[PDB]
């Protein structure tokens, strides 16, 4: 099964998931400087009032919160898109080290860790459904860099410990994604895909310019996850990032100059 090892990670998820090799592949390095002012591009609207947080799950390559996304409590609008995307879910990448983690790069750089914020076009009903078109999903990512502490991602990193191994999750209500987004929704936009199999080319990617800082303390705690599930070898959650793929027939547009 796949993972991010060294005989199943992301050079080989090609085998079993052959769209690994397509043409609108992600991540992707944003060559700042090649990506073009679109003044066409409209705000992000990221209307997160009325999230519902429902569980946090180690799911063996992340972990994630999921949300109540049985009606139109927690969307995003706007910006490149046309229609209504419902929150799903959050998860993060991170690295063994501060100096990688991101699955997008600016300019070659990488980033300690990058949060996704998962939401499908309601338009196919259910995410299932949204996988399958090629504008069923947009992706919000941020990248976090280590420095000061991020008051709004502790609730989440003080919980990490009740789910350390594959398939442990754990109540997780009232949990406010708002308190992870930096101050400015300026941000990159390209097509792309799932980052993680099935790699399925369905994804509108909106990439936020400002990194949010995290501090050394909570990063460690992603960092002391397990892939493993629980009686198996030890095998540190860390590194579970897919390197940037060829860009190949793709444009990126910054909503900002
Ligand atoms: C689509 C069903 C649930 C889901 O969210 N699957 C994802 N697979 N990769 C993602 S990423 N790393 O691009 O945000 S999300
Ligand atoms: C537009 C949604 C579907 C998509 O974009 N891509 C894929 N269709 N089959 C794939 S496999 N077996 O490689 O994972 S991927
Ligand atoms: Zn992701």
């Amino acid at each position: 099964h796949w993972g991010y090892g060294k005989h199943n990670g992301p050079e080989h998820w090609h085998k079993d998931f052959p769209i690994a090799k397509g043409e609108r592949q992600s991540p992707v390095d944003i060559d700042t400087h090649t990506a073009k002012y679109d003044p066409s591009l409209k705000p992000l609207s990221v209307s997160y009032d009325q999230a519902t947080s429902l569980r946090i799950l180690n799911n063996g390559h992340s972990f994630q919160v999921t949300f109540d996304d049985s009606q139109d409590k927690a969307v995003l609008k706007g910006g490149p898109l046309d229609g209504t995307y419902r929150l799903l879910q959050f998860h993060f990448h991170w690295g063994s080290l501060d100096g990688q983690g991101s699955e997008h790069t600016v300019d070659k750089k990488k980033y300690a860790a990058e949060l996704h914020l998962v939401h499908w076009n309601t338009k196919y009903g259910d995410v299932g459904k949204a996988v399958q078109q090629p504008d069923g999903l947009a992706v919000l990512g941020i990248f976090l860099k280590v420095g000061s502490a991020k008051p709004g991602l502790q609730k989440v990193v003080d919980v990490l410990d009740s789910i350390k191994t594959e398939g442990k999750s754990a109540d997780f209500t009232n949990f406010d994604p708002r308190g992870l987004l930096p101050e400015s929704l300026d941000y990159w936009t390209y097509p792309g895909s799932l980052t993680t199999p099935p790699l399925a080319e369905c994804v509108t990617w909106i990439v936020l310019k400002e990194p949010i800082s995290v501090s050394s303390e909570q990063v460690l705690k992603f960092r002391k996850l397990n892939f493993n599930g629980e009686g198996e070898p030890e095998e540190l959650m860390v590194d579970n990032w897919r390197p940037a793929q060829p860009l190949k027939n793709r444009q990126i547009k910054a909503s900002f100059k």
